[PDB]
């Protein structure tokens, strides 16, 4: 059966992702802006940023904000979830690809990364975060995630030039999301190099130190028993996080360059990405129309 | 290789599901109980109480639809968390389909939290169909050997059974009882509809035993204007969500238990449904004891 190469462009917002992907037998599954603004709900991004500002200002409590913020992440990740679910049966075993599928973000952005960042912002409970983690779909073969690199100051500038509708320039959020994504990359290397979070959990009291991986965010008091022990439910969600992340293939793109270079660089990063066979002979056309239909309906 | 038999006892609350399952285990059979401790303490504070007070405020007109939905949605996330991790952890142990070397009786299946209760709250007006379909899109892949037991119990009998057997924080909401009895009835029909060859896409315009009418399936709840494009058809994102729903429920083995009898009757009736249920092989030699510890640890920590 033919081959497919899927590439998920992910990372903190404001780095020029969408911009450089458009610059690239190659379909682009875009940012579901229409779902966020109208289909799933009314102006979700605006809802997300207003609630944080209301929390920041003390107009509401951490509990009010958490309920709003949590409900919102479900709307944000919906498009990525159905896409993964409908595509899964078409993906075959690891293997020029017959089709290159470029995505604007992977499910973990909405089921792990942002909820994690909102936790670090005090608007999401750590239990809500691990509930999204437990729902992360199984990691299929050939899951190539391209994350971005950009010095913080150039990122602030870029973030500033292109914002989304209803968004507010939150430097604290930019810092939170940068840490999460930075931790995420370390976690993948940790896991791939043999790291056992259960074996190094004490350390929170040639691989990255567990203190530099995402597991550090969950040594949170809400998740711990009176004797300091992590409750098994929560420990079980960490075993799933570990399983889901270890098989992903991470690639880093230096966005600290001109749009032509970034675009060049991404093409360059394609050579070591993993391709897979498809399941049926009719998979490519089916995959194509899914991409174009999604694009047509949810890209704004 | 050793075999395993998993059985999920599900259905509307207040029928006597938890009692009869325990009775069943009292007879290498572990019970994975209702994780009440996660709902009352570990995941949030008195979640069942939050849910019922919220639908109540909504019903009384003290909060708005948007307020209730935001609360209901986060609360549904806490409710299903214990089901989801157990499924994810247990998944690599289940092998292909196949007495059992181990029998696992679960108190509810992940779809109770990821489909049925959300669908009912939608009917009750405290949740949006977009949110229900998002949950559905997150329903974990159905493992082979998924035997699910749903229950039957006359409404008058059901009503009287509720006016006592209330959870802590629960309120006597007969409207929600009707909605949930209705949703599980649709669930049952949806499984046979799909197993009889039904295709929701083919029968959309129409909106053991013979193949049911789509209007008697879960698909009928998603004929909501919020989900419809200007041309009358469903937005593709929502259509794809129904594709997932059909894929998840079509491989489940559903059985109906009659709860209109004494507890010992229900137990024996359930014990009979069990002899003809689908088993599976486990993947590794140590999956069985591992699985034993998991259910026991789950029970010890979350039961209440
Ligand atoms: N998924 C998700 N994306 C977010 C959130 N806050 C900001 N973003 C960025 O996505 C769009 C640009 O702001 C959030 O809470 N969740
Ligand atoms: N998951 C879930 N269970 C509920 C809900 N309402 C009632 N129950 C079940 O009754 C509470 C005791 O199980 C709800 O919204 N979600």
């Amino acid at each position: 059966m033919p081959t497919l190469l899927r590439v998920y462009i992910d990372g903190p917002h404001g780095m020029g992702k969408t911009t450089t992907t458009q610059l690239l037998d190659i379909v682009y599954v875009p940012e579901p802006m229409t779902y966020w603004r109208v289909l799933g709900a009314s102006e979700t991004i605006a809802n997300i940023y207003t609630t944080q500002h209301r929390l920041d200002q003390g107009e509401i409590s951490a509990g009010d904000a958490a309920v709003v913020m949590t409900s919102a992440q479900i709307t944000m990740g919906m498009p990525y979830a159905v896409t993964d679910a409908v595509l899964a049966p078409h993906i075959g075993g690891e293997a020029p690809p017959a089709l290159t599928l470029i995505f604007d973000r992977h499910p973990i952005a909405a089921l792990l990364c942002y909820p994690a960042a909102r936790y670090l912002m005090g608007s999401m409970t750590p239990q809500a975060v691990l509930a999204f983690v437990a729902l992360i779909p199984p990691t299929l073969p050939g899951t190539n995630i391209v994350l971005g690199a950009l010095p913080e100051d150039r990122h602030i500038d870029r973030l500033a030039k292109r914002q989304r509708p209803g968004e507010r320039l939150d430097l604290a959020m930019l810092a939170a999301i940068r840490r999460v994504y930075g931790l995420l990359a370390n976690t993948v290397r940790y896991l791939q190099c043999g790291g056992s979070w259960r074996e190094d959990w004490g350390q929170l009291s040639p691989r990255p130190h567990i203190g530099d991986t995402l597991f550090t965010l969950f040594r949170a008091p809400e998740l711990l028993a009176p004797n300091g022990d992590l409750y098994n439910v929560f420990a079980w969600a960490l075993d799933v996080l570990a399983k889901r992340l270890r098989s992903m293939h991470v690639f880093i793109l230096d966005y600290d360059q001109s749009p032509a270079g970034c675009r060049d660089a991404l093409l360059q990063l394609t050579s070591g990405m993993v391709q897979t066979h498809v399941t049926t002979p009719g998979s490519i056309p089916t995959i194509c129309d899914l991409a174009r239909t999604f694009a047509r309906e949810m890209g704004e």
